[PDB]
């Protein structure tokens, strides 16, 4: 009955998150740029989810997708934004901002339009990803901190309006060969449940000691 | 599972605290200065909690508080302080209250890291700002909650390498002087304080439902 979004679907976070809400009876429109990975999902998943194809990068794009989603599910209650992550080039520059600053503004835009007046949870993941080394951390830095200015700034504005936001901060999840997807969604799943009197606004969670 | 150590256990908050974590099946060491509120809590949880009274700014309370709970419930597996307090400036009256809260962050953090620094476990500070509805002593309340966030984030990154980890709590908007209910934000401290295999969380911040 209870309608999510969930964007970056098709990553190991967003999949896992998928799952969990489901796991906890809620119907999910997954969005995502990958289509297989959309598809693994329904098949596991089945009536209790859609995948919606969509590149969250541009304004029609986000349209279409989220029109599909609300045709699907109703208007949601929250809105998951896992915006995923990615010696510079500016050809290398364009494309990680643009799929991470870009789609993160013109999400948060929808979903004011959206849900604004009828409240409900916009929920971002800055999520940031394991490096051995901190090679091309700076890149990395830029990216979440760009994303972090607007997303306060919008949450000051959205100041006494029925719309939260929520900033959730998973440090040290894998990629290219220790934080797992499904204990990183646990902690988050368990911040955003609702109660009475509060709210979770910032979730902060870190790699264990070894 | 393991033994807890709650400060300011006779609080709202504190409270809260200690009933959910023995609810949860864990044993309890319950420290602070109201003696009946932690007595009559002992009568309300039977075995499973011990009432050590302490005034936790003063070094021979804090030895003998954790003397006593350490001999009852041996070495904990979370030290969770509740500084926890507010005013309702002069320099020689009003330094009493913004010290204690301080002085008994300092000296619970640093029992902590003597007992379990080794060991390993978990020290979470609760650093709340109460619901004022007035506004008058803000400038205070900020001085010094950011006093005892600053101890312990170098306390923190000072101790990176070694198996002890320090959690930051942020309940924003508290009842107080007698929004947030106690038992709202508990629930949502305790679901972070939760421990999993790869990842725990190292900040939560609670803020008031509009």
């Amino acid at each position: 009955l209870g309608h999510i979004i969930v964007t970056g679907a098709g990553s190991g976070l967003g999949r896992a998150l998928t799952i969990g809400l489901v796991e906890r009876g809620h119907q999910v429109s997954m969005m995502g740029r990958r289509y297989q990975r959309l598809q693994q999902q329904e098949l596991l998943l089945g009536n209790a989810v859609i995948g919606i194809v969509a590149d969250l990068a541009h304004h029609e794009d986000v349209d279409v997708a989220f029109a599909a989603a609300v045709e699907w599910g109703g208007l949601p209650e929250l809105v998951l934004h896992c915006a995923g992550t990615g010696v510079y080039t500016a050809e290398q520059i364009r494309r990680v901002m643009e799929s991470n600053l870009v789609s993160t503004i013109l999400v948060a835009q929808q979903t004011v339009r959206l849900i604004g007046e009828r409240g409900g949870v916009l929920a971002n993941v800055l999520s940031s990803a394991a490096q051995v080394g901190k090679a091309n951390e700076s890149l990395y830095c830029a990216s979440k901190w760009g994303m972090r200015g607007f997303l306060e700034s919008l949450r000051a504005e959205l100041k006494d309006s029925p719309l939260r936001l929520v900033n959730l901060y998973p440090s040290g999840i894998r990629s290219e060969f220790f934080m797992t997807p499904e204990d990183a969604a646990a902690y988050m799943l368990d911040a955003l449940e609702a109660r009475s009197s509060c709210h979770v606004t910032d979730l902060f969670i870190g790699r264990n000691e070894g």
